[PDB]
């Protein structure tokens, strides 16, 4: 199988989704060997904005490489199974760097498409993983809107099958923060290994 | 009083929530002409992302400009009254060029503070808008996590009070895009002359 990690905090090396990303790729590599690992850190190598110039790319110069950026990102998508995406959350949001990543990949006739009985995905046969991090705690309240956001958004472009791994209350202490990559870590090892 | 309204579509003159923000301030100016009216076009004059940099920021060149543009939209911000918020609905979430607003607009100390019973908005007094502009049809449903979103949001530094206004199902054809034009400038009329 092919793996694909997605970073997507601006924290670089103190970031803890990205650090758990970093023990999801160590876990999978030691227990699944041969499975190809491609890590895209949305931070360090930054995707554009979605403007009214590139929804029309999606010409001039700056629309042709928007085009072929997509695309690129699209096959990327399509050619891996299981796709692990860190999703800090900022604002009450997801980043702005994973953000501007699904702006380029939801494309109609692409990944997804209209029928009669509404918008179906065409990226098929995905398992992901969410490793979302929060200073807080929100998961099952009303303030966690990333969640379903991220169900949403996924589950339009055919990925349906999503299993979440929390690592909330970051911002509380030491004991606090210790619990929160205890429990993740613990998730992560479930998943690695069923 | 002063109204602030705060274009995000990427669609120009072709955008829906444009064209009724343009129609929330040409009611306004007619109903009460001495009230001044600020326009703020994200879109046209973009707010840059938050990065790893702009959050240290929050010195570099680059960080100081940062710093001062984010100083200036949140004394604009606190210097209003009236709120108007256009967010059209893309992917699922609102509009990048929105996000970075807020992303600039959400400051410890300054629009939000920590309270030993959480934290608490300091933009006080205000009353907001929304027109919210959807291709589909979403509200009150479980894929209208725009709507929640911008409550939580805008609650969290002290807007509590927030009426929304709903343009949906322009994608359907002329009379449903008709039905929505129409709707909201009903929602908004009652709004201006309340
Ligand atoms: C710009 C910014 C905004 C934040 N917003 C929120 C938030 O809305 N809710 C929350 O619970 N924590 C918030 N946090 C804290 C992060 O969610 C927490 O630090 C998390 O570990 C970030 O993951 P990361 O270290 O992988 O970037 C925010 C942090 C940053 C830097
Ligand atoms: C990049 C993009 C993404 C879109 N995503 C969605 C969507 O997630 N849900 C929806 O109902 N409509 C969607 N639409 C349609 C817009 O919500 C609809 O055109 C709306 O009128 C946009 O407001 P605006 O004209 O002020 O930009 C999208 C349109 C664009 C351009």
């Amino acid at each position: 199988s092919k793996v694909l990690v997605l970073k997507s905090s601006i924290l670089a090396g103190y970031s803890q989704s990205n650090q758990l990303s970093d023990y999801f790729v160590e876990q999978w590599r030691e227990k699944h060997s041969a499975d190809e690992i491609t890590v895209r850190d949305l931070a360090a190598n930054p995707i554009p904005v979605l403007d009214g110039e590139l929804v029309g790319a999606l010409l001039t110069p700056r629309q042709q490489e928007a085009l072929a950026l997509s695309d690129e990102l699209i096959a990327e998508l399509k050619a891996h199974d299981v796709i692990v995406i860190a999703a800090p959350m900022y604002n009450f949001n997801i980043s702005t760097q994973l953000k501007n990543y699904f702006d380029l990949v939801a494309r109609a006739g692409v990944t997804f498409r209209y029928t009669e009985n509404g918008p179906e995905g065409l990226v098929t046969g995905k398992k992901a993983i969410v490793i979302t991090s929060r200073g807080g705690i929100h998961k099952d309240g009303p303030t966690d809107l990333v969640t379903p956001y991220l169900s949403t958004f996924l589950g339009f472009i055919g990925i349906t099958d999503v299993k979440f791994v929390f690592a909330e209350g970051i911002a509380y202490g030491p004991e606090m923060a210790a619990k929160a990559q205890s429990d993740a870590k613990a998730a992560i090892d479930s998943i690695v290994s069923a």
